[PDB]
């Protein structure tokens, strides 16, 4: 089997996509942001405190018939941001573009911190990492993604995300027709139950590429790219007036100017990220200053391939006993 659903960025800055998905039955459609940076699928509720819900659509249980408590399961997640979400968990039946999974355990919130109450436009997450992150307690979950895998035509994701415009998320089958050239695969370490690969080097603009290793994660539910300190200051040392600031909390840069492309290993090809995508917009309304796209990962701990990177390639997640990571141009 196989399914097929189309994202859409929330704004005009690509800050996130959401994707329909449908829970319980009949059923209920709520937008969520596909994350493979996570491996919790939790929604709002009936059951999230009045006060910390602004606009989004609720998840209701007792409203479906194939709802059940998954009894004393209990959640609490933590984000690299310090967002934060808790509740209860229920089993129920959920369906992706026509890919459907009975008995999912689905997270309902009781608190969410000021970060997701403030976007209307996200109703939840749906967790795309290994199921060894997964934070349900006594009882660890599996994700969609591993719930699904026996009954998909392959045991693959696709993940096709738009510059400014929609894009689409399929399961279980390779588009040949959404990508030009060959797919290169890289391969995946497990251990820290993300999808960990290393990148052979980088470019900046039109200069010469330098090899070094790279070690990072493939993050959906990540706007930016955060790269090493040595990387991210080569890259805005080539654009006229660009400063780190303290007050911003990054790299910002004059928005008169024209920003160079980046260009990132992968094996022996080369993914390149054109310079507009980089760009991310004025830091308030009016203001002439313009915040990056790529920032630095120092007080992350981690590198992290986000959105950015991501929609300047088809991504191929091959979930076989030994996953792999795929990277064509499109």
């Amino acid at each position: 089997s196989t399914g097929s659903a189309t994202t859409t960025p929330i704004d005009s800055l690509d800050d996130a996509y959401i994707t329909p998905v449908q829970i319980g039955t009949p059923a209920q459609t709520l937008n969520l942001d596909f994350d493979t940076g996570s491996s919790d699928l939790w929604v709002f509720s009936s059951e999230t405190t009045a006060s910390e819900v602004d606009g989004q659509t609720i998840y209701t249980p007792s409203k479906s018939t194939t709802a059940k408590l998954l009894s004393g399961a209990t959640w609490s997640i933590s984000y690299g941001d310090g967002s934060s979400s808790s509740g209860d968990v229920y089993t129920d039946t959920v369906s992706v573009g026509g890919l459907t999974v009975t008995g999912q355990a689905v997270e309902s919130a009781k608190k969410v911190s000021s970060s997701f109450t403030e976007d209307s436009t996200i109703d939840g997450l749906l967790g795309l990492a290994f199921s060894t992150l997964n934070t349900v307690s006594p009882t660890q979950q599996k994700t969609f993604f591993d719930n699904a895998k026996a009954s998909l035509d392959s045991p693959v994701f696709t993940a096709d995300l738009g510059y400014h415009a929609p894009g689409t998320y399929n399961f279980g089958f390779i588009d040949t027709t959404a990508y030009t050239g060959s797919i290169t695969y890289t391969a995946v370490s497990t251990k820290q139950g993300f999808w960990e690969w290393t990148s052979t080097g980088y470019a900046v603009g039109s200069g010469t590429f330098k090899s070094t290793s790279i070690d990072g994660i493939a993050d959906t539910g990540t706007t930016l790219l955060y790269l090493p300190a040595t990387v991210v200051s080569a890259y805005w040392a080539q654009v006229s007036g660009a400063k780190s600031s303290s007050s911003v909390g990054g790299y910002v840069f004059p928005c008169s100017a024209t920003l160079p492309s980046f260009t990132f290993g992968v094996g022996s090809a080369r993914i390149v990220i054109p310079g507009d995508y980089i760009d991310f917009g004025p830091i308030s309304t009016g203001s002439s200053s313009c915040f990056g796209g790529i920032q630095s990962s120092a007080g992350i701990g981690i590198n992290i391939f986000g959105d950015v990177a991501l929609k300047a390639a088809f991504v191929v997640f091959n979930g076989a006993t030994t996953p792999t990571l795929g990277f064509a141009s499109k």
